[PDB]
């Protein structure tokens, strides 16, 4: 399965609205599709976990949607601490893949 990751890179205010895409080259099973965060010197921090599930403490201002090959996350009202690199990864089959990431800079 290879992820690609649409738009490459963004600029964006505070308080603004992210729509991040991840395409799948064939359906990820059971819907193992991950979110990352990765700030600048950090490792990624995970999001969302089977495309659609916040992992513990995660704001609700990060939503995941979708099924099969095509997912999205949407980065509702973003804070200063949301500029970022995200990348999605599946989990379902193979290697366990990364898209190549959508860097979310600040406008």
């Amino acid at each position: 399965i290879v992820l690609t990751q649409s738009p490459g890179t963004l600029s964006l205010s505070p308080g603004e609205r992210a729509t991040l895409s991840c395409r799948a080259s064939q359906s990820v099973s059971s819907s193992y599709l991950a979110w990352y965060q990765q700030k600048p010197g950090q490792a990624p921090r995970l999001l969302i976990y089977g495309a659609s599930s916040r992992a513990t403490g995660i704001p609700d201002r990060f939503s995941g949607s979708g099924s099969g090959t095509d997912f999205t996350l949407t980065i509702s009202r973003l804070e200063p601490e949301d500029f970022a690199v995200y990348y999605c990864q599946q989990y379902g089959s193979s290697r366990f893949t990364f898209g190549p990431g959508t860097k979310v800079d600040i406008k």
